[PDB]
């Protein structure tokens, strides 16, 4: 697979990292518990997602959103996204990405989790700017989703 490896150079053009950063702290700010709120969402359309993590697998939504590792694994994704959408820097995604990608692919989350999770987030996204979420506003979001995709997972040992 990994057909041209690592390079991404001078990644998406600034009006795209403008708008990426501005929509994500929107979102962030207004909505308090958006990123649980996405992956309370997930796990409606696949169930299977919910079993990827054994022990939540199982639960209804309102003991699902007081779960120590659903929590904890919610605040994690906040970060890794905060920490990126700071600068929109295309290569220090390497080392961020490092050791999500070797667990996730230890508990078999892949390439149809990862997409789940962008089409989820790109309705919230939706719900949350109204018609003016005027189309330059999707294909930033694509870019950055596609930036991000083109270096994930394994090479876990
Ligand atoms: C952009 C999306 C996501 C990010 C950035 C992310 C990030 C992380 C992080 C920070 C870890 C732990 C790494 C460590 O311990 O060093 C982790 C673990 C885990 N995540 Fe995700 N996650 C994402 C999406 C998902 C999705 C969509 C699923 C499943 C449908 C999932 C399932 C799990 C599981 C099962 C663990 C369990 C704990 C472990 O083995 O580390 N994640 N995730």
């Amino acid at each position: 697979g990994g057909t041209l490896a690592i390079q991404a150079q001078g990644d998406l053009t600034l009006a795209q990292k403008k708008i990426v950063r501005k929509t994500w702290h929107q979102l962030m700010r207004n909505k308090t518990s958006f990123v649980t709120d996405v992956f309370i969402r997930i796990f409606a359309y696949d169930p299977s997602a919910q079993n990827k993590f054994p022990q939540m697998a199982g639960m209804s939504a309102s003991q699902l959103r007081s779960s120590r590792q659903m929590q904890a694994h919610a605040i994690r994704v906040s970060s890794i996204m905060s920490e990126y959408v700071e600068e929109l820097d295309s290569d220090i995604l390497p080392e961020l990405l490092a050791t999500l990608a070797r667990t996730h692919d230890l508990n078999k989350v892949g390439a149809d989790h990862y997409n789940l999770f962008a089409k989820v987030l790109m309705e919230a996204l939706q719900a949350e700017l109204g018609s003016d979420f005027n189309e330059k506003t999707r294909d930033a979001w694509a870019k950055a989703f596609s930036v991000v995709q083109a270096v994930l997972l394994v090479k876990h040992g």
